[PDB]
């Protein structure tokens, strides 16, 4: 679990929305694994804007951050899942780390902000989605 505070919005794990975020849909992308909901309470996340390559990702299976490189966000093949079929997954950043799928909406942050959200594991190697380019979610 886990989710970005900024604004009046929400951004979760497309595959882990509750129905409330789905009763204050503003956004979602299937083939990012985004969605964005509307909030009451203002949120205080600031979102990175920026290419860094670089940064720290919360995992909760090991209760720890950890320090990564990632790549340039792309569309990469993603294996078949209870909540999709295997399909390709645009904005999709990876790295060398450890992944379980309750991992799914740690933060990866950079010296900026907050860059994305974790979204895919497998293989040693741990997916985020990028968020840095919904520079909608500041205005
Ligand atoms: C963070 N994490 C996620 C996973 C693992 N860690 C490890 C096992 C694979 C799993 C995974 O890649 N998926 C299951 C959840 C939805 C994902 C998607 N966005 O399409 C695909
Ligand atoms: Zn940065």
């Amino acid at each position: 679990s886990g989710a970005i505070y900024v604004g009046n919005y929400r951004v979760v794990n497309r595959h882990l929305a509750t129905h409330n975020d789905w009763a204050n849909l503003v956004w979602e992308d299937s083939s990012r694994d985004l969605l964005v909901s509307s909030t009451t309470a203002q949120g205080c996340d600031t979102i990175a804007r920026c290419d860094c390559q670089t940064g720290v990702y919360y995992c909760s299976s090991r209760r720890k951050h950890y320090p990564v490189s990632f790549s340039k966000p792309s569309l990469i093949f993603v294996e078949a899942s209870e909540y999709y079929p295997a399909r390709y997954q645009s904005h999709l950043m990876l790295a060398v780390g450890h992944s379980e799928p309750g991992d799914c909406g740690g933060i990866l942050r950079c010296q900026h902000g907050v860059v994305g959200i974790v979204s895919t594991g497998g293989n040693g190697l741990v997916g985020f989605a990028d968020v840095r380019d919904l520079l909608w979610l500041d205005e």
